[PDB]
């Protein structure tokens, strides 16, 4: 039933920029085209992590391999990608055995629940969402325990806050908001649920993880999304003989609304930083 849900790499090209980034780019600077702005965001997160030549990076949700691609041309690292997407493995089996470079590469068809081989680092884009709360624990568990003393972590997410926290804002738009992430987590990501920030923070400190402040990214999505909606709007004929009405309208649906809870501030993206107690200052 989740299946029904599954949509061809055609239609993602139709709204996604040729690095075939699904994820919140980073316009810094605020004039960078999507493209531009997707190799920001791999770049902002990659920053992060402390790599040196000859690490090994693991990509958690590696999509369709243009992270840990940039990863091995500017760190001169080895990487290993997991994705549960049988077309995405495809693509970044071309697109990683083709690198000239002598680090070792390589791609898994598996979840991070079947991976415990060690790595130096980790890097997970807007996977989190698809994993599910009650394997938070486990999650930092296994990303604690396959890395070095020096370890370090980033995981991007989309976030939402506590109903609590949402009903403070009127309870209309509260109920609304809820809904509309029960869409997302129903037709977009099947099986999905997003976190809050908290959550994310708190599960990686109960692992043991020193966790900074995390860096919203709620601006950089609106225009990101703005990008998607107007170009998937642009290709709308095309998108419809790729897959039918019906995916396209749930598509728009999913791109419009969520930048605009994304502008109503009801839903966030945080990018979080986990870092080992023995991680570099
Ligand atoms: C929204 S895409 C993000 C892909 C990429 N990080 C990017 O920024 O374009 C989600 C990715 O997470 C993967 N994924 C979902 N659950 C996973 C799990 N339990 N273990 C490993 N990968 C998972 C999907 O297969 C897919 O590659």
């Amino acid at each position: 039933i989740q299946a029904h849900y599954d949509v061809s790499d055609d239609f993602f090209a139709l709204f996604q920029d040729p690095t075939r980034t699904y994820s919140c780019a980073y316009f810094e600077p605020p004039e960078l085209t999507l493209e531009e702005a997707q190799y920001a965001k791999v770049d902002l997160n990659l920053d992060k992590l402390d790599l040196k030549p000859g690490m090994t990076l693991l990509d958690i949700g590696c999509g369709w391999g243009t992270t840990m691609r940039r990863a091995v041309e500017r760190f001169d690292v080895n990487v290993i990608g997991l994705t549960l997407s049988k077309n995405q493995h495809a693509r970044c089996e071309q697109v990683l055995a083709s690198i000239d470079t002598n680090r070792s590469r390589q791609v898994l068809l598996q979840g991070w629940e079947d991976f415990a081989e060690p790595v130096d680092r980790i890097v997970s884009i807007e996977a989190f969402e698809h994993f599910g709360h009650e394997n938070y624990d486990d999650f930092f568990k296994r990303c604690f325990n396959i890395m070095p003393a020096d370890g370090r972590m980033t995981v991007q997410s989309s976030v939402s806050y506590h109903p609590y926290e949402m009903a403070a804002r009127g309870k209309k738009l509260s109920f609304e908001t809820a809904r509309f992430i029960k869409f997302i987590v129903t037709e977009i990501f099947p099986g999905g649920r997003l976190p809050s920030t908290e959550m994310m923070v708190e599960h990686g400190e109960k692992a043991g993880f020193t966790v900074p402040e995390p860096l919203s990214l709620r601006p950089h999505y609106i225009k990101t999304l703005r990008i998607w909606g107007d170009t998937l709007q642009s290709n709308k004929d095309k998108a419809i003989e790729v897959t039918s009405e019906e995916v396209y309208n749930r598509y728009m649906k999913y791109l419009r609304g969520c930048e605009h809870y994304f502008t109503d501030e009801m839903l966030d993206c945080s990018l979080v930083t986990y870092l080992k107690p023995g991680a570099a200052a």
